[PDB]
């Protein structure tokens, strides 16, 4: 066992034992304390009286504050430090750079960042040794996805934040439950350390333990580890958010014949009682979580939210394609969020939410940046700074990608579907951006090739920049890039499936004088109801160069007739062939020789298309 006493942790155990976890998880969790020197291990329960405790100590220590107007919410405050751009600093180890990323042509890859198993054990052996002294290493036992999916995974994270426990028991399903389930399963290792060993070697500012200089968010998925150092925040200590959901997925899913996506899942009825479950990949800012909650304007149509961010995607034997949201609450941008553009969220957000870098109103409310809403004469804010804060300030009051954090159980049209282990059936899949010129405000893909082609080629608006951001994935890819293509096309080959219909939107059109062309929002309801009779088969559809589009007086448009359809459909010859232009240097760079044939060949007939214009 020992020649000593260093090795058992047992008597460190302050809540659960060691002795119950199974063998593997033992090995993590002790290994783990042997290495980083906690005080303390907790081993999560998932109790409603472990998470109240937790939110009354950090309340006592102000790492967060109670905000008083709402129903158990809460308030933390960053190191503004601690919410930089860490893209940098986000890492996939892998033998070969090229199982990684694409080896580009010219430059350098902007599809994910590789770090070899040499340089990332130097950098962990810089960072995680003692790393923990004089904290609680808490033990967080984890299901992504309804316990029990044939489509769940099963994570623990060792982490010494009170904050990121909090925030996992909403963002995922956690607690001793989990444990029972897992037996001897297989899990994967998510090692978390804000990288603030006690004594403080450096001051400690606005409660918020982090470690800029030395953040790292690393994956192994050859190891099924992830590893993350210095950050406290978000998707960098929440590891289930990104690093799990989407890295380590991802490429699970390449190897055993499913997919992980930066999708919405919803629901939508028509008017006759027929539902039909939708996927879309949209980027950061451009509304994920407003189209997933929609309140839509037609009448006599429903919209229910199953998931706004992730979606895990399995064909079956039937070939229905079957979606799960592996999440268990919404991670919400707050800015923007009002009753005009997310009335549901708005509604969701006032009970049991965690909220993150928002200002304060004086009667202990909260308050963003396009929150749209005045507050009564005497009512004061303080912004996410600490600081006194007017409306007619430079400085916003929010963090520009502040969040909240809140139980998906709670929104007033959560699908009755949502954790459903068998998913749900997906009929379509969009795609779409920012993009104030050239692309109309919906198409649908010529064929199963063509959509993974659109997908693909997919940018948006960052003077302006026109970045690109496949399949919304850029900044997630847990593997090669082209091999992701090939992955995806190689579902038409599959027995039985049925190919969703793929679509790209395009809320974001401007005309000259910078004006949305399109009202957006609940309005694009009347988007969804076409996309709802293409998918049934409906003659609703002209072709175009770039795929279909509605035909003439298809689009409902009833209660907008001040819309320039002829502006907002609009397909120009010069913009499109800059637009093929664009998208086959950036394939050729990025993708090289991982480029399918089958992205080629749909580059080559879009290139063929424009040119008979
Ligand atoms: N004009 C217009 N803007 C929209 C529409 N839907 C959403 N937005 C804008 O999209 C932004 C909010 O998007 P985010 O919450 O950042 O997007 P997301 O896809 O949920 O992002 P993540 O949560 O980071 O994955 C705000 O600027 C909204 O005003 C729309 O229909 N029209
Ligand atoms: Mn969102
Ligand atoms: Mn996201
Ligand atoms: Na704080």
């Amino acid at each position: 066992p020992q020649l000593h006493n260093g090795l058992d942790f047992s008597a460190k155990v302050i809540q659960g034992s060691l002795d119950s976890l199974p063998q593997e998880v033992r090995k993590f969790v002790e290994g783990n304390a042997q290495l980083c020197q906690p005080e303390y291990i907790h081993i999560c329960d998932g109790s409603e009286e472990e998470y109240g405790r937790l939110l009354a100590h950090m309340q006592e220590e102000g790492v967060i504050r109670k905000l008083k107007k709402y129903d158990n919410c809460w308030l933390a405050l960053t190191d503004p430090r601690d919410v930089a751009r860490i893209q940098s600093k986000t890492v996939i180890i892998t033998q070969e750079q090229r199982d990684t990323v694409p080896i580009p042509k010219s430059g350098q890859s902007q599809l994910g960042r590789w770090m070899s198993e040499e340089d990332f054990e130097k950098a962990f052996n810089a960072r995680f040794p003692g790393c923990m002294k004089g904290r609680t290493m808490y033990v967080i036992p984890f299901s992504m996805g309804p316990l029990g999916s044939p489509l769940a995974k099963i994570g623990i994270e060792l982490t010494d934040s009170p904050y990121v426990v909090a925030s996992m028991r909403i963002m995922t399903r956690m607690g001793t439950s989990v444990l029972e389930a897992l037996g001897d399963g297989e899990f994967i290792k998510c090692l978390h350390s804000v990288g603030c060993p006690l004594p403080l070697k450096k001051p400690l500012v606005n409660n918020w333990a982090c470690n800029p200089e030395l953040t790292l968010i690393a994956h192994l998925p050859d190891r099924r580890e992830i590893i993350s150092f210095g950050s406290g925040y978000g998707g960098n200590s929440l590891l289930g958010k990104k690093c799990f959901a989407l890295r380590i997925a991802s490429r699970l899913a390449k190897e055993e014949g499913w997919l992980a996506e930066h999708m919405l899942i919803l629901g939508i009825t028509n008017p006759e009682g027929k539902k039909k479950y939708l996927a879309a990949a949209f980027p950061s800012a451009c509304g994920k979580t407003n189209l997933a909650m929609m309140n839509p304007t037609l009448p006599g149509w429903k919209v229910e939210c199953v998931g706004d961010d992730i979606a895990w995607m399995k064909f079956d034997a039937q070939g229905n394609l079957r979606a799960i949201n592996p999440e268990n609450g919404f991670f919400g941008v707050a800015p923007g969020t009002s009753v005009k553009t997310n009335p549901n969220a708005i509604k969701t957000i006032q009970k049991n939410t965690i909220f993150t870098n928002v200002a304060e109103t004086s009667d202990g409310g909260v308050y963003w940046e396009g929150i749209d809403e005045p507050l009564a004469p005497g009512v004061t804010i303080t912004s996410w700074k600490n600081k006194e804060w007017r409306p007619q300030d430079e400085e916003p009051c929010a963090h520009p990608n502040s969040r909240f954090c809140t139980p998906a159980s709670q929104c007033p049209i959560i699908d009755p579907a949502w954790e459903s282990p068998e998913g749900v059936p997906i009929e379509g899949i969009i795609f779409g951006g920012r993009r104030p010129a050239g692309v109309p405000l919906v198409y649908e893909a010529l064929s199963w090739q063509h959509g993974v082609f659109v997908g693909a080629a997919m940018r948006s608006e960052a003077g302006k920049v026109i970045m690109h951001d496949p399949f919304a994935m850029r900044p997630f890819f847990g593997y090669n890039f082209g091999k992701y293509l090939a992955h995806w096309l190689s579902m038409a080959h599959r027995p039985a499936a049925k190919l969703p219909k793929i679509f790209h939107v395009n809320w974001f059109r401007k005309d000259k004088n910078g004006k949305f062309l399109w009202p957006g929002f609940g309005e694009n309801s009347r988007v969804l109801e076409w996309m709802f009779g293409r998918i049934e088969g409906e003659d609703s559809a002209k072709l175009t160069p770039i795929g279909y589009v509605p035909k003439e007086d298809a689009l409902n448009l009833k209660g907008l007739g001040d819309v320039n359809v002829e502006e907002l459909f609009g397909i120009s010859k010069e913009f499109w062939e800059k637009e093929v232009e664009e998208i086959d240097k950036y394939l050729e760079d990025q993708v090289n020789a991982d480029l399918p044939y089958e992205i080629e060949r749909e580059l080559r007939a879009l290139k063929q298309r424009i040119s008979q214009m």
